[PDB]
């Protein structure tokens, strides 16, 4: 309940003209990536859970928007990751576990073809394999992207903010539904912008990011077991709802084929 008093502040509803805005997608000041991965298709006993994990993430991740969008005190400061950040930590220890934090790395060089690979195999700290249907998004919102981001010399901040639907085995060779709450934060340096419009080349491209991270696993096993915990989290999510992620110009969800855990990646 100090969760509903944060946001019960933030903002001093399920009608279409009572949601909360959310922060959009693409503007001149930054762009906000909402994704949802599932990562292989669930096994006949998970499907169920996965469908309503899901719809749970998306309107977590559309609650976390709302709260920034009205926080915010100008528009450009609706895309500081800080002020994400600080209404993940709200979030993270009301309905959340084994929260994560600090700063990641992207430093590698690849193809222009490979970039979307790299892309979701940096996301979900997995191999993956045919994601193609990925690709195709990313290529064709990297125009309105390079577009906005080539506007000025400034830097043009950019967060992906995301769910991941994992369905890997555990070591006995049993699949298990790993539902994670991710918010990622870094920006386009001058000489990066480049990188928006490179997916159909085969020339190589540098990839390097300093990436802020924020997160962490949703409690599906109490959301499915605890009435009173399913009670919680269901009145939070209808009080602060905000829009739907999936109307906005920067969404994309997709259940990726072929997927194993990398090497990095927290059991």
């Amino acid at each position: 309940q100090d969760v509903d008093l944060y946001f019960q502040n933030i903002h001093g509803r399920l009608a279409s003209n009572e949601t909360f805005d959310i922060v959009p997608g693409l503007s001149k000041d930054g762009a906000v990536q909402y994704q949802t991965y599932q990562f292989n298709e669930a096994p006949k006993h998970l499907q169920k859970q996965v469908k309503a994990g899901r719809i749970l993430m998306e309107r977590f991740v559309a609650v976390a928007s709302a709260a920034v969008n009205k926080k915010a005190p100008s528009n450009k400061e609706k895309y500081h990751y800080d002020i994400w950040k600080e209404v993940s930590n709200q979030l993270i220890p009301a309905f959340f576990t084994d929260p994560i934090k600090g700063e990641q790395n992207l430093n590698t060089t690849v193809k222009g073809v490979e970039v979307a690979k790299s892309v979701i195999q940096f996301a979900g700290n997995v191999i993956a394999g045919n994601v193609t249907g990925f690709a195709t998004f990313l290529q064709n919102f990297g125009n309105g992207l390079s577009a906005e981001m080539n506007k000025t010399q400034a830097n043009y901040n950019y967060l992906y903010a995301y769910s991941t639907h994992d369905l890997f085995q555990d070591t006995s060779g049993n699949v298990f539904y790993k539902p994670r709450f991710l918010i990622y934060g870094t920006h386009f340096k001058q000489e990066q912008k480049k990188i928006a419009t490179s997916c159909a080349s085969y020339q190589e491209v540098n990839l390097e990011f300093g990436v802020d991270t924020v997160g962490g696993t949703f409690r599906i096993e109490e959301y499915f077991s605890n009435e009173t915990f399913k009670k919680k989290v269901d009145n939070f999510l209808d009080k602060y709802e905000g829009k739907a992620i999936d109307d906005a110009d920067s969404y994309f969800d997709d259940i990726f084929n072929g997927v194993k855990p990398n090497k990095n990646y927290v059991y």
